[PDB]
């Protein structure tokens, strides 16, 4: 399971955003106490120590918690950073904390996310008015024309001019097995894939009352946009940003218009591509939900209407 | 399961080698009959038709056989190319064939390979003295210093100079979970990863008597080489080439010194890296075997001796 951890640390967008987001709240943190929810190899808890926190409680449910303690002691912080195995729901802290830091976002923000555990620790261990790092998250959606997908698909109709065998029929086949499903696809896109202006359909203040509730009811909203031009619409892409309070706030973004993160994007393919043109109106509603299977697994309910085609519904799951 | 098929056709090294290997045996094929063992989307069977074969029997055990028949008819060959579902072991051909063509090589040549089915069809359906495309395969091994691996590993000792947190201890951890296992790793290397001259340890004439036997006993041999210089030896890499008879023969190679194919290479990591230097002698024996679990799954038995360190044994499986 190392691959997941090198991928995080090699994500300098993620790592620096947190380093700086923590540093810039040095005033809120200095000589105070932090709870790091899901500390992994512990780097965040050490950032907090370096921002002058008097004491940091690094709680990590997985086996990797042993590296963190090893990472803490190697960094000379066995005295102020305390690593604690076990889920945060039942860990026992000696005191309540001034701030929670956590890297809880999963793919599509909420897949296999620790947001619930963060809120739990907020209720149970965070002092009144306490700090949350990051403090909010915004969710975005844009229609896409996946350039990688168009290449994969249209390629079978290219085989003739490369080897002299017509394999055009395989494009139907490819489409059905690449788009005619309802899984959520994690793929990194670029701006060249974006087909209308990105629309922010939800905002979560982490500290706000009722958030655990909405997480269970479904997080989302409606959206409306106009295509940039003519292409096959392949579906939609969802991503997020999280914001650290400052001064001007530090934002960590996973948009395809911004530098690539390990989160990439969550793609919602239609069952087949749709020809769109300049100023084709697309609207709909998009909802992130727990799976009845397993709330750890992200469900996304999409209702969309393309131009004046009839409105459709597609129900995705990770 | 489309991904496997686009990956083959987008492998122009594989596809062109076969196209040309088939074409160059036009004299052997023209107006004669071919059996294509494991025809997939059928492109090979059409190459044969284009090389003038009077009749081609495309046998494909998976569901994809329907695309092939669709591919054949779209290419106007419903009359000479016959697609037949079901394993080749029990298909019923109207006649015996003049030639077998097959893309039977799997990762490490023999993982999930159809070599046995090819030999079966050779015995049952191939006329006396009949043609085999490809006709032989050679196996190669070279010691490697995996540059990607060295980066992954040494990176934890770099974290300090990038974020100011010492994470050197995670290098031990990474090593154990990246090398302290016995799976065969499929990875594409380059020549920059090769650490001594590649050694060919086995040759299989596909047509030769006793081959099915050796496949069950184990295919391999000893090898001896001398390192190019100072680096961490991470283990070995196995690959293959197959040869089409011609004139000078056409060779399709999966060596890291040659253009990348979808087969890449099969890597055999030691439990930890070994410092080697210029002219460090490395020898050993390497054997490809069926797994007792499942002969479809490739097993590789490595015995090696590095310099004058004691000889070691490592038993890998896909
Ligand atoms: N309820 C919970 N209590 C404690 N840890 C949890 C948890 N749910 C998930 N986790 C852990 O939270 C971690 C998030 S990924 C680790 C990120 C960490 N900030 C780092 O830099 O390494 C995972 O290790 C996961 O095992
Ligand atoms: N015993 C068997 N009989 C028939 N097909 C088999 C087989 N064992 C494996 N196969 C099939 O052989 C194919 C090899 S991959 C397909 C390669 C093919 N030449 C192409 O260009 O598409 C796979 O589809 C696999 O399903």
């Amino acid at each position: 399971d190392v691959s997941v951890h090198e991928e995080m640390i090699a994500d300098q967008v993620r790592t620096e955003a947190y380093r700086l987001g923590i540093l810039k709240n040095w005033a809120a943190l200095r000589g105070k106490t932090v709870l790091d929810v899901g500390a992994g190899t512990g780097i965040l808890s050490i950032f907090c120590a370096q921002a002058g926190a008097r004491r940091v409680y690094a709680v990590e449910a997985s086996a990797i918690w042993q590296q963190a303690r090893e990472v803490v002691r190697l960094n000379g912080l066995e005295d102020r950073v305390h690593v604690l195995p076990g889920p945060v729901e039942t860990v026992e802290l000696p005191e309540r904390v001034d701030a929670i830091v956590s890297e809880w976002m999963g793919y599509g923000l909420l897949h296999e996310s620790m947001l619930s555990s963060v809120l739990h620790a907020r209720t149970k261990w965070l002092k009144e008015g306490g700090l949350l790092l990051p403090a909010s998250a915004e969710l975005f959606v844009a229609p896409i024309s996946d350039q990688m997908l168009e290449w994969r698909l249209g390629f079978w109709s290219q085989v003739k001019q490369h080897y002299g065998v017509d394999m055009s029929c395989m494009e139907s086949f490819a489409t059905r097995c690449l788009m005619g499903h309802s899984e959520i696809v994690v793929q990194d896109l670029s701006g060249e894939d974006v087909l209308a202006r990105p629309q922010r359909f939800a905002q979560l203040e982490l500290a706000r009352a009722g958030l655990e509730q909405e997480l269970e009811a479904g997080v989302g909203g409606r959206f409306r946009c106009s295509c940039y031009g003519s292409a096959p619409l392949h579906g939609f892409a969802v991503w997020f940003q999280v914001t650290f309070p400052g001064e001007k706030p530090l934002v960590l973004s996973t948009s395809p218009l911004h530098p690539a993160t390990h989160w990439k994007q969550a793609l919602l393919y239609l069952n087949e591509p749709v020809p769109v043109e300049q100023d084709t109106d697309i609207s709909g509603e998009i909802t992130l939900l727990p799976s009845p299977d397993n709330p750890r697994r992200l469900r996304i309910l999409l209702r969309y209407k393309v131009g004046d085609h009839e409105e459709k519904t597609k129900d995705f799951a990770m």
